[PDB]
């Protein structure tokens, strides 16, 4: 009878390569907001410009004014500062954390009952700061990470073994980088563990490949980091969302005693729905997967003592 | 350029079915062929008049005459007899063998140098038919079923969970109902083994309800059996070649030497791609699970000397 | 957010070729609904088989019994007979128009808000009984068959240019065969008026094989009808509401003036979206072609003046 | 059976929303070119990456070495100078005439038997340089302009009516701004021509915010020019060639008579298929319209008498 609606509030390389993924979808209207004056308008009129010639039928507007954004059903974050050389990890986590906060209090506003999901850095934290500034409960409130850890890591097996990307699967908990927990076990190609298509060296190279995904990218662009693959795995969630699709992904979940964690958001397996996060999945770990999903969750939980 | 060609051997609602799949991937221009005079034609034209509601540029014509698959990059045979009331096991083995035959020495006639994917049963001895009556070599020609297994084995596991289609995966190994070799280990949700979302009670059960899935249907609608899904199976698999997907499914092919087996088809786990079967991939197995696969082998063996 | 709910009465051929052309668009969960036990059950299991494999996300089922239509947003209806040996013309009517009766009377008790789709032949007379029988307003009733008319003089054009069926366009008023009012200047080839590109003989033999397209797949089956072409244009109808997409499509519509008739389903351009029948569009005629839309009123009136109003 | 083979030169945001456009039909590998190191690396492995979250197999692949386009089916020239403040119409064609003929000199090489589709501004010159640099016959070079404008122009009807976006039709001739040819007779909406639906000032209006589209995005986004709606208007080109569509679309083509003009590019409806260009359709101008294409046309060649080709 009328088409949610999806803002995504950052209209730079990511915010539009989503708005593009939702777009062919045709799973909402769009409205793209930032603080840059003539840009958002740009990207959402360029967008809808292709939809005469590649057959969808949604609306893209841009703002720079959070009120467009009133009655949303899903609203993305994707703004927010990288690390610049002379600059600490702490300055990244106090600057994003004064972004978060302003874009979550404007969007809750003309939203109070739209899902959140957040793509700032450091992803587990920005997620806590939206959770905390929205008072939004935990099941409208997550983060994408996992998704595009998950995404690299099966690109990377594809390739190698020269497969089908639709066939090759793989579950990731935790954050990117050294906060990421590999799953070997969980990685599979047709239903067949990887464990028995390629050898632990290749294996061990491909997930550091993985830890290392978002940087490689930097290095290539030298301006600017990816857009294409974070836009997808947004696009998935908001997609999941919509359809209420009850997809089984990682997302940056608030904890409650999952995995002996309170109080603190983690990249974890959920079912993902019509209601949001419909349900946290305890898996099998090992002594050293629990014990790196742990260390990951400590970092989080201290970061969060010291924000504003 | 010029689009690939797919030949559809029986206008039934299994080939049309398929035709209906294959149209909206707009893969390949589609020969419907039938010995019953106006049935694919009609059903093609109408097909075909779908196409500028749906959007696809594919181009479907129905025939009675195997010259109207000349040049083929693919045949299917879908076609035929239904094991009627009071007829036995090799009544039926002796019908379909000589429906295969025919079939197969028209359609290698027209197209020397097609992919042929046959779905008749029984469908591992139908599939040996073919290979030997065609001449072709061994990775132009193979069968249906694993995928159709798996299909629904997924589908089921889907349902009792509540959750997304896509996320569940699950390779098959072996025939139909009592030849099937389900493999628990190589079946995940979201990456994670179904064995830690489903008691063992719970998987038996839609395991024994997947052996009994093509009958089930068969039960439901009285006359006929099922299309819809035996029609996606053959579908992935004609696109997997024209496409050079190399996708990972479990097909019948022909063993020498794989799985411990030789001078038969078996239901493996392939690389099914732009060479047709590019790869065989050998799991590990149970005990047991080899067991069930060795008395599925035997059982198509016995039934291959009877014949010709 | 819950997915939409559609329900197709009739699990035939064609009611089961619309649950897979929705099941691709991803649009809805399915009920199929039928009177013979245990053949909706089987299709609806079979299609939603095809989903791990095909990517779609939606529940289908099946049931015998109307209680499992309630709530849905949009009802079709694909059941009727067709005409028999030793059956006269009214007879065929006059038991469509029991089925369409009995039908819309179960479907508007357990979806009293639903969007109402009738596919029955006589197409614009069933459209007539449905709005009656229903007592829904007249946004929230419609019948597919402009859109069926209009695909196949599209691909007799295509086919005959040799040109995309994506770039092929043609405005149909009416119903089908003798009542169908065809617009050649309405009609476009990548925005070419296909009158530029076809002599007049040829627009004239390809409206007649549009006339008589659906007598032409009945003869090739020779049991049965047409189903993938009208379970697309029909899927499209059900799409451009649960999208809101604002389709500018030829549906059998209920007229209040339009085209100087009031009181009759006749087929007009219509906006279909969100709302159902959003505007109907009045469009310059010729002197003729407002005759012959006449001629198609007078014969549904015709119809209606023997039916059990 | 191999998938065929897409390069594209110019990795900015045109080229890299061409790549994602062709990513998601499934209908060739890519090959992104730039003579900027890492990026055309970058963003290929990045939209590889979500291949497996979009159901796509297509390998994307970066390149600073043209060598790596050997064996295209189709090749893209997206790069080129825009207009600076303080250069001259002469100083972007003396420029982009270089750009362009150093581009398709290499490509032209690797590639002896691709079609080419080129972007760069002025496009019906630039077509011509690439023509004259390839040696390729005249099927085989294209540029796209014209499917750019008509989407733009269907964007604004289907805004301005509130109706989908599929239903809106336009056919335009000639290129973009001044030489553009708006044509209110081949523009349709559900089949009804727009001069039915709109008043002429807006129509006016419409056409207007066409002629300037480019400048407008270029307005707003204040940095770079339009990149999703190039892209998809130049995916939708590769994608006719390589699946055969023979879609009926505005494309510069090479003219030997058409439309009273030869040895000149114009915007021109063309079946674009297999063979590239198939036909060449000349369609009814009214005396305003064949003027305005005469003096475009008169325009263009007299650009071309003074380049070195």
């Amino acid at each position: 009878m009328k088409r949610p609606k999806v803002s995504i509030v950052g209209a730079g390389n990511t915010g539009a390569a989503l708005a593009h993924w939702l777009a062919i979808k045709q799973v909402a209207d769009i409205v793209l907001v930032d603080v840059v004056e003539g840009m958002p308008q740009g990207k959402a009129l360029d967008l809808m410009q292709s939809a005469p010639v590649e057959g969808f039928d949604v609306v893209i507007t841009g703002s720079n004014d959070y009120a467009a954004t009133a009655g949303s059903d899903v609203v993305v974050i994707t703004a927010g500062a990288a690390r610049k050389p002379g600059m600490s990890r702490d300055d990244l986590v106090n600057i994003n954390t004064g972004i978060v906060r302003e874009i979550t209090a404007q969007v809750a506003r003309y939203s109070p009952d739209a899902y959140l999901i957040v793509l700032t850095n450091p992803l587990d934290v920005m997620c806590y700061v939206a959770y905390k500034v929205s008072g939004f409960p935990k099941h409208r409130v997550m983060g994408q990470s996992g998704i595009l850890d998950s995404a690299r890591f099966r690109t990377f097996i594809a390739r190698e073994l020269n497969v089908s990307f639709e066939d090759v699967h793989a579950l990731v908990l935790g954050g990117h980088g050294d906060s990421m927990v590999p799953l070997p076990r969980y990685t599979h190609v047709g239903g067949i563990p990887v464990t028995q298509l390629l050898p632990k060296e290749k294996i061990d190279e491909l997930v550091r490949r993985t830890r290392d995904g978002g940087a490689e990218i930097v290095r290539l662009l030298k301006t600017g980091s990816a857009f294409f693959a974070p836009g997808a795995a947004m696009a998935e969630m908001v997609e999941a969302i919509l359809r209420d699709r009850k997809r089984v992904l990682p997302v940056s979940a608030y904890l409650e005693g999952e995995y002996g964690e309170s109080g603190i958001f983690m990249g974890v397996p959920v079912v993902l729905g019509g209601n949001g996060i419909e349900k946290i999945l305890e898996i099998e770990l090992t002594d050293e997967e629990r014990q790196a999903f742990a260390r990951s969750a400590a970092d989080v939980r201290q970061t969060l003592s010291k924000l504003d």
